[PDB]
């Protein structure tokens, strides 16, 4: 069954075949819709089906379905699914795998570069010591002095699920929140419960607006231990405005490096619980959520004194007008430090061209437009007037509790 | 069964009973989500008539009372009979305010059982049409204190004898083809407008040209209609700090007023029910002043701001498109003509889903309708999770009639 999207400002439509493929679940049924929630020990009986739709995936793209190497391949991995519980993907289904995780990726605006990832193979990693190694090497190569590239260091797999890797943070750099005895909060009011944390485990808070939170890592199911990245690692760029002059005098800045850390990678049924990931920052992402947000730095009100508006009433459009300038001051500090970052104008224009590519060539592209359409501006962004539709692919990336929720602590 | 829904801004949860009422199908599956797709007998009849007449019933605290169970009989003996049934005033009215309840695209239901209706089944002519929609206009415009109506024409009987209002909304502007390639007016109402002059219209070819009503009534061809200028209350745009934005020779109309739905109670339907109410600023200052297929007057406006339009990343479009929406806002109500701003708008309307929460069990919503098309993350519906499904009484869309009418 064939299903169209329609692009309501060119009226091009397109032809999905490939939501096919689909085996997971939405949360969708034909009496409700899910599309706006945010959240709606693997055994021999089930692995060897997943490694099969797996390879088979694999084999057909390298060209290569049907022919003896992939039949051996099969054959070696049932074997070691029989004789060990699980299986070790070799290194190129490894890369295939991260990249097609990204690719699959519904939510992610960024999807046009999904082909060039680094991949690092962290498959031997014993410690948390180790991980630290591992993850300095990721930023700093991922951060190449302002000149981002994107990369994942993938971490051994889960085995009894009771040997897990885990990057305890939400993000390899995040600022801390620290919540004050009056009710409010320092810094980034996120972080508040990580930071308590961190702090329980025994960090040092410096106890200001933008302290770089140290890494919380588990290594085989051990309870977590605390690292420092080193400053020198880790890029931040100061927040100016072009025109406004007052603005340097808010205090701002933001890191260069975005690298989620707290989702699961599943690749042919296996499951990379500690895969951080990293690509570069599309404006909005700072200036309208991580600034502006009413449960975030909340700037807009200051901002908004600053610029002298009328905020007695809120049909003035006061907000509207302070959130354009936060985040004109973003891309403006950005691009004259030479960090890489990308408009929401641009990202969303290069997302059309990448779903009518993929359409094309894969028969679809699956994608969540709630998530996709820029935080501010939706309509004067292409991809507002796009119809999408949304399923789930694997490989896949996927949430997971926080790791403070279920960790068994051993002392 | 039970589901619960978060916003991530307050940490409130609400709990959703009312989606195990619903009837109609999402166009979603467990396999595939389309919430973002713009379009996703007398056996027949009966139990639909039962569903609403039960629900009724049950509104006015008299589920199973003498007066439900001898309606029911009533109403089962005429679909029995006549193949179709009507509706009491007290139903119709229920049915009409209940729609307009249940519609999940809508941000302004707070205001759902403030609602006119007035009942235009006697109703056998376009000429006819055309006095009711006049009276519409004129209540619902009451001088710039804007007050929301509906007017219902008779239901659908073969579907050969369709009342049907052509036009989209009861007032919008004219768009022309030009010898240049480009378009005057609203590009969205080029093929209507062609169809006017077809049937005689004698257009002003201008920006601004308020269309016709083209206007049918029971199956027969249809009719055009000047509405009165002075029953159409229009609005200069003009701005607080730029003395330069009355010169753009923008202008908009106070009153939106869809004419092309169809309105579903209790298995009759409705296919020619205008309904208006009042703007939210927005509608008017970001989808038909700034979408490229619309006005189109982003390029313009930073043009007159003197902004940097070499990059995408100086925002030019982003800044132009908050001044024109501050604008359109400061012309209404310097008019002191009704308008909501997004704002408020979305306060509102979380307002009311707590309502509907904890007095109805649930609210269905869609999220990708209701959050703004500008600085959607700043208002609350943002961060808000919303359950969308269909219940019925309903609007519900229907074919251009162009693309149907047998001539
Ligand atoms: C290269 C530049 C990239 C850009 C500009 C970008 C952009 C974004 C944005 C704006 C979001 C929405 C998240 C939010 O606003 O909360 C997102 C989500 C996501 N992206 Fe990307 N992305 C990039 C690279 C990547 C990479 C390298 C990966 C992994 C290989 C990735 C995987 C994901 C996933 C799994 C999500 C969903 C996050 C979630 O569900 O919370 N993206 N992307
Ligand atoms: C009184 C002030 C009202 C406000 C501020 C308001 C607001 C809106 C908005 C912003 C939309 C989204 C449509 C779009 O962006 O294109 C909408 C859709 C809709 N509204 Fe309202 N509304 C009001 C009154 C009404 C009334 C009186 C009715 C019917 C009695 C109604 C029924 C609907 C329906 C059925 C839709 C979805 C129509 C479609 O799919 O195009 N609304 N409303
Ligand atoms: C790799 C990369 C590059 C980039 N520019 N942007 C990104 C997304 C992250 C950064 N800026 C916001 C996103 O953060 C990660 C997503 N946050 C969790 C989503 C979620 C789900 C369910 C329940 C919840 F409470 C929350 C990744
Ligand atoms: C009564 C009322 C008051 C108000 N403020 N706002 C409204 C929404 C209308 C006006 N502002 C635009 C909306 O017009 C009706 C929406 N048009 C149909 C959408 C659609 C769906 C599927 C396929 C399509 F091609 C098009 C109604
Ligand atoms: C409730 C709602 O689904 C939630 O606020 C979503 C909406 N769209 C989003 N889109 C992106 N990119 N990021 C987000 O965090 C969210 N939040
Ligand atoms: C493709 C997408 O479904 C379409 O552009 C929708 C998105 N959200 C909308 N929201 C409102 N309120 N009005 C619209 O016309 C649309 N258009
Ligand atoms: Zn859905």
């Amino acid at each position: 069954r064939f299903l169209k999207v329609k692009n309501w400002e060119t009226d091009v439509v397109l032809t999905d075949t490939l939501h096919l493929k689909s085996t997971l679940e939405t949360g969708c049924t034909e009496h409700i819709c899910m599309g706006s929630i945010m959240l709606p020990v693997a055994t021999k009986d089930q692995l060897f089906p997943l490694a099969k739709e797996f390879l088979d995936q694999y084999y057909s793209s390298i060209k290569r379905f049907g022919s003896k190497a992939h039949m051996d391949r099969l054959e070696e991995v049932n074997k070691e699914i029989e004789s060990t519980s699980t299986y070790q993907l070799k290194d190129t289904e490894l890369i295939y795998g991260a990249k097609h995780a990204w690719r699959n990726a519904s939510r992610c605006v960024g999807r046009i570069q999904w082909s060039k990832l680094q991949v690092f193979d962290a498959r031997d990693c014993t410690t948390a010591h180790g991980m630290f190694n591992y993850i300095c090497n990721h930023v700093k190569y991922a951060t190449n002095k302002g000149n981002l590239r994107s990369a994942i260091t993938i971490f051994p797999q889960r085995t009894d699920g009771k040997h897990d890797f885990r990057v305890w943070n939400s993000q390899l750099i995040r600022y801390a929140g620290y919540k004050q005895p009056d009710g409010s909060t320092l810094g980034d009011p996120a972080n508040v419960q990580f930071t308590e944390i961190c702090i329980q485990q025994g960090w040092k808070a410096p106890r200001g607006r933008f302290d770089v939170l140290p890494l919380l890592l588990q290594a085989n199911g051990n309870d977590p231990e605390l690292f420092q990245i080193p400053p020198e690692l880790v890029l931040e760029v100061p927040i100016r405005h072009p025109k406004f002059d007052w603005f340097k005098d808010l205090g701002l800045k933001w890191y260069g490096l975005p690298a989620v850390s707290n989702m699961l990678l599943e690749i042919g049924g296996l499951e990379f619980s500690a895969c951080p990931f990293s690509g570069w920052y599309m404006g909005t992402e700072i200036g309208v959520r991580d600034y502006c947000d009413n449960s975030r730095y909340n700037i807009l009100e200051e901002v908004a004194k600053k610029m002298d508006l009328d905020m007695r009433k809120t049909s003035s459009l006061w907000k509207d007008q302070a959130l354009v300038e936060i985040n004109i001051a973003v891309l403006y500090s950005f691009q004259s430090d030479k960090v890489t970052i990308v408009d929401h104008h641009s990202a969303t224009e290069s997302f059309i061209k990448h779903m009518e590519n993929e359409y094309r060539c894969r028969g679809g592209c699956p994608a969540d437009w709630v998530w996709i359409v820029p935080p501010m501006s939706g309509s004067i962004t292409p991809v507002f007037h796009q119809e999408m539709l949304n399923y789930r692919l694997t490989p896949s990336f996927e949430y997971q509790p926080d790791p403070w929720n279920t960790h068994v602590w051993k002392g």
